[PDB]
């Protein structure tokens, strides 16, 4: 279960974050880890599409090869905090699993600037038992986390040394499909 009410970044600039570009997860903190794919890759695009706030997600287990994309319509709870009802899609946006109540994640942007961000998310999917996930994002997939986002981790009363890096996983991304998915 999720336990954190994440605080959104003061002064969060939604138009800069939701600019239709791609964000790569470089480091993440699963508060309730299992015997985890401690090998994971994830990336997302976030943007406004025909007036609608959207996110496209990509997940890839580099060991199992399990792959999936998602498109979501975001609803605003407050500045920097969103509820997203996701649908699973192929890379072209064809629906594989339709939007369904009970399938949603919340997402809070705790810190962001033009190159980096820290987010909190809470996934709800069916009768899955899921917990809080924090993720350090960068505009460049190979960027080591800088002082601004690591300080924000600390300000969140989290330890960055506990975050798991994805950089060792040899991830490759279809950033083109993520951007085009924003419109689907
Ligand atoms: C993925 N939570």
């Amino acid at each position: 279960a999720c336990t954190k009410n994440a605080i959104a970044q003061t002064g969060f600039n939604k138009d800069k974050y939701f600019n239709g570009d791609v964000w790569y997860v470089t480091d993440y903190l699963d508060l309730e880890p299992d015997d985890v794919p401690k090998r994971y890759c994830a990336a997302l695009a976030a943007g406004t599409a025909s007036g609608k706030l959207k996110e496209a997600l990509y997940h890839y287990d580099p060991k199992t090869q399990d792959t999936f994309y998602d498109v979501s319509e975001l609803q605003v709870e407050s500045l920097g905090k969103y509820t997203a009802n996701f649908k699973k899609v192929d890379k072209n946006g064809n629906v594989k699993v339709a939007v369904t109540a009970g399938n949603y994640y919340t997402f809070t942007v705790m810190y962001a600037d033009d190159s980096s961000a820290l987010i909190h998310t809470c996934l709800h999917k069916g009768n899955k038992d899921l917990g809080d996930l924090y993720a350090v994002l960068n505009r460049n997939k190979d960027a080591a986390a800088g002082d601004k986002v690591k300080s924000a981790v600390s300000a969140a009363t989290l330890e960055f040394s506990k975050f798991i890096s994805t950089k060792e996983n040899n991830c490759a991304y279809d950033n083109d499909s993520l951007k085009s998915l924003l419109t689907k």
